[PDB]
Parts: C-alpha cells; sequence; structure tokens
C-alpha cells in the first residue's frame, strides 16, 4: 500500500501577509513583523501558491472544501451558527435570499441545506484513517452536518457546528466556567483534559493531534488529517509564549495579540512537520497548507491599523470581494513528487481542493449526488499544464455581512485571465480591475474598457443563471436585483 498520508492544515482568517514567507513580489511591513519560520521550512520543500482562492466568509470556503462545490451553487454565502437563522444583517433597500444558513451534509430531510458527497467520506470508503482536528463550521447547530462524524471522520478533536470560539486559554476551560457550563455557543469541546492549565488551545490541538496520529501509526492505514485551527478568529486572546516580543517591535495590544495567535498557528504546522520527521512518515506524507478567507480589516474593534488596510497591499479583507478578502496563502509539500522551493500563481478556488486530494489519494473513480465544480491543481503541483487555462472564477455573496467596507456585501464577481468583475447587486454598479497591474483594486477601470465589462457581464449572469445561484430582492418591488448581464 503505496498511498500517501494527507494533512490539510488550514488556517481560520489568515490574510496573504499574515506571515513571514513573503507571497508578494517583496517583503511587506507584515513580512518583517510576524514570525511563521515553518512556513517557510514548508515553502522551502514545496510549491507556493500566489494566487489561491478561496470565499470571503468560512462557510462558503468550507462548505465549498467540503462538497467541491462553488459557493454561488451551495448558496452557504454567509456564515452558520443557530438552526432556521439567518446571520445577515437586515438592510433599508435589499432582502438577502433565502439562502442555505443551515450549511451543508451529506443526506436530504432538511430545508436551507445543500446536500454533497463528502470527500472524506471517500478517503474513507477507500481504506484512509480520518482526523479531524479544530474548527468544522459545516452545519448548523441541530443539523447533521454539525458533527464532523457525519463527514466520513473516524476521529473529532474540538468539531462542532461553531466557526468561532470562546476563549483560547487553557485557564478559561476554552469558555467554560468552574463547573464546566459553556459560557457560549463558540465553548471549543473536547479538550477537557487541558482545562486550567497554561496550555494555549492551538498547542492543546497539536497535543491531541499527535495522540491521534500515534494511533494512526498503529493502525496499518494511510492517514488524513484536517488540522483545522481555531487561530487567528478573534477575540484577540495574547499568547504569553510570544507576545512581549511584539510589544519591543511596537505593535499595539491588539496587533501584538494578533502577532501570538499567528506565531503559535506556524507553531502547530512545525510540531506536526517534527512528528513526520522522528516517525518515518515525511516522504509519503502531502502537506497543503491553506487559509478559509482574508484577514479581518473591517473591525476597529479588533484591528488598530487604518480599517481596510491589514492585508496590504491587497484591498479590504474577511467580508470582501476584493483580493484582501479571497486571496489566501497556500503551500503544497509533497516530496519526491512537487519540487521544493517552486512556486505557482496560475489561480485557483478552494473546490479544486476536493477532487486534487482525491487524486493524491489514488481515488481514480468515484460517484458523487452533486455536480463538483473543483478542477483538479495536480498538473499544476507537476509543472506540467494549467488546468484553468481560459477558466473563470466566480464569486456570489447576495448577503450582508455584520460590517460595512470596500467590497464587502452584496456583490458577485468573476476572475478571466488578468481582469476582475465586481458587481454590486443593489446599486447595478460594476468595478473593473487589472489584478497584475492593480494588486490592490485602487484603479477602476470600467469607464474605460466597456467591451471587457459587457463580456464579463454575460460570463458572470450565465453562470449566476447556469448553477441556479440567488440573487437579494428589493424591499420595495419584491423583483429581484438584475443580473449584471441584465444590466
Ligand atoms: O466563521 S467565520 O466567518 O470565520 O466567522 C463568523 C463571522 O464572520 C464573524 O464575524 C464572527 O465573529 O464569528 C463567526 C464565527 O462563525
Ligand atoms: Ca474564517
Amino acid at each position: 500500500d503505496k498511498r500517501p498520508n494527507i494533512i490539510l492544515f488550514m488556517v481560520d482568517d489568515m490574510g496573504w501577509q499574515d506571515t513571514s514567507l513573503p507571497f508578494w513580489t517583496q517583503k511587506t511591513d507584515y513580512n518583517k513583523l510576524y514570525e511563521t519560520p515553518n512556513m517557510e521550512r514548508l515553502a522551502k520543500q514545496g510549491m507556493m501558491f500566489t494566487q489561491a482562492y478561496a470565499s470571503s466568509i468560512s462557510s462558503p470556503t468550507r462548505c465549498s472544501l467540503i462538497t467541491g462545490t462553488n459557493a454561488a451553487r451551495h448558496r452557504v454565502t454567509n456564515w452558520t451558527l443557530q438552526k432556521n437563522t439567518k446571520t445577515d444583517r437586515k438592510d433599508k433597500v435589499l432582502d438577502v435570499p433565502d439562502w442555505n444558513y443551515n450549511g451543508v451534509s451529506q443526506v436530504p430531510g432538511t430545508n436551507n441545506t445543500f446536500v454533497g458527497t463528502s470527500f472524506v467520506q471517500l478517503l474513507k470508503d477507500s481504506g484512509y484513517h480520518t482526523i479531524h482536528c479544530g474548527k468544522a463550521h459545516f452545519g448548523a447547530i441541530d443539523t447533521p452536518g454539525e458533527d464532523p462524524h457525519h463527514w466520513g471522520f473516524e476521529v473529532n478533536i474540538a468539531g462542532h457546528a461553531a466557526g468561532g470560539l470562546a476563549s483560547y486559554l487553557g485557564e478559561e476551560n476554552y469558555g467554560h466556567n468552574k463547573d464546566g457550563k459553556p459560557i457560549s455557543l463558540m465553548a471549543v469541546p473536547g479538550l477537557e483534559k487541558y482545562w486550567g492549565t497554561e496550555t494555549f488551545v492551538t498547542e492543546a490541538l497539536t497535543l491531541e493531534a499527535i495522540k491521534a496520529l500515534n494511533k494512526a501509526k498503529k493502525y496499518n492505514q494511510p492517514f488524513y488529517l484536517y488540522m483545522s485551527q481555531y487561530a487567528i478568529h478573534v477575540p484577540l486572546d495574547k499568547d504569553k509564549r510570544f507576545y512581549d516580543k511584539y510589544k519591543k517591535k511596537g505593535m499595539t495590544d491588539h496587533e501584538a495579540a494578533y502577532a501570538t495567535l499567528i506565531e503559535g498557528m506556524d507553531k502547530s504546522l512545525g510540531d506536526l512537520m517534527d512528528w513526520l520527521e522522528k516517525s518515518g512518515e515525511a516522504d509519503n506524507t502531502i502537506i497543503i497548507f491553506m487559509s478559509d478567507n482574508g484577514g479581518l480589516a473591517a473591525e476597529s474593534y479588533w484591528r488598530d491599523g487604518k480599517l481596510h488596510t491589514q492585508n496590504h497591499p491587497l484591498n479590504s479583507g474577511k467580508g470582501s470581494t476584493y483580493e484582501g478578502g479571497i486571496r489566501e496563502p497556500m503551500i503544497v509539500s509533497w516530496p519526491g513528487v512537487v519540487a521544493p522551493g517552486s512556486k505557482c500563481n496560475d489561480y485557483l478556488l478552494i473546490e479544486d481542493f476536493y477532487p486534487t486530494i482525491l487524486e493524491m489519494a489514488g481515488i481514480k473513480k468515484y460517484k458523487t449526488v452533486q455536480p463538483i465544480d473543483g478542477i483538479s491543481f495536480m498538473p499544476l503541483l507537476k509543472q506540467t499544464r494549467n488546468p484553468s487555462k481560459g477558466r473563470s472564477l466566480f464569486w456570489n455573496m447576495p448577503n450582508n455581512w455584520g460590517n460595512d467596507g470596500p467590497g464587502i456585501n452584496f456583490n458577485c464577481a468573476v476572475r478571466k485571465g488578468d481582469w476582475k468583475l465586481i458587481y454590486y447587486y443593489g446599486t447595478g454598479k460594476k468595478e473593473l480591475f487589472n489584478i497584475p497591474d492593480d494588486i490592490g483594486e485602487s484603479n477602476d477601470l470600467s469607464a474605460q474598457h466597456p467591451d471587457i465589462v459587457k463580456r464579463l457581464s454575460k460570463e458572470l449572469g450565465t453562470y449566476l443563471r447556469k448553477v441556479d445561484a440567488q440573487r437579494p430582492t428589493v424591499k420595495a418591488t419584491g423583483k429581484p436585483c438584475p443580473w449584471p448581464d441584465e444590466i
């Protein structure tokens, strides 16, 4: 049995610049402030992806990962928590559609749910031992998708409906009182052994993952580990292991705490890489590093710089269709298959992870209930072909997040070659950016290139109708907002 182990190491709310590893053309101030030596170690042994995309919010990205569908299709287009409860902020002008706020599942029977065959279920069915560690956030509370075991994971460390965490601190029981009562729906479950200890949640998850990997080695099976950090999500607890030195770099209390979440996430990566090396698994293990959306840039309560700049040189952040919200740090290591110290700037979307992971696992034939929108990036990894040649990428956010900002709320977009069109459902406004010429999306070229705006509007409208995508409605009329090619 020559099949590789696979680790998908997913960070929460980590931006393109939330690392010491430069994904841009030079080092930023952020690359010089943050410390991720194990990300640099991973890049030295693998391939960096400098144009990797997600959706701008946890739920659409993670539902796209586990089902291999574009967010416009699965309609989980804002964050989930409570059953049958839209998290959208009310708007004066527009109503959000009746979107899939219960999330995803593998089974029929529940309203407002997208049903899809899990790639993790296919891995398990093929004989992989499957481990979930950390943030799940696939289904609302009291829906079958809330439980990682529903997805085909045999082991669950700390995964549930919630896409946040009540506390990073062992001394606060990760959000339980002294009686063990949860302080909120975000309380982190299954870490009772660490309650009352000076163990940061990132460290506890790593220690539990390593226990599960020691078990995995005894089982005589290839393993799949989804190492899904709760870091670096708010609230910004400080990790006292790392905090003092960021204050000496002149960072604010919040920004120094943020840096400590990054460094602890990087220590977790390093601890798993160390385990692979010591256990003799490193030569037959794939590591995929990814983040689920851009760095938080729209909440002055948590972030201290000029708002909407926390992913500079990218514009905006979490919740935005601008690069700051959707462009993610991504690395793939696969010893003897992927060239070490390589870079790939060809674009891809999170749903592409689904067929790629099954291909890595040698699963050449599989049945799914849903169409798979993902396209394998195996040819990018092997440097053989660009599977995204002439490919359009699509985003749909007919929703209202908790914050306003540049490229946030009630919009959809298409990326094709150098060009990105963003359409605002409420106003009919169209922004056109040349991403390589203008990576900060500061120069709207829509008036200068009406033929490009027309071509991309048709592509965007056609795609959204093809996948039965949703749009907001105008409160005044009850009529849906026009598709971009109806303008
Ligand atoms: O899941 S996330 O999408 O990352 O985060 C959700 C949302 O945007 C955040 O504004 C909130 O604070 O936490 C939610 C947890 O689910
Ligand atoms: Ca997130």
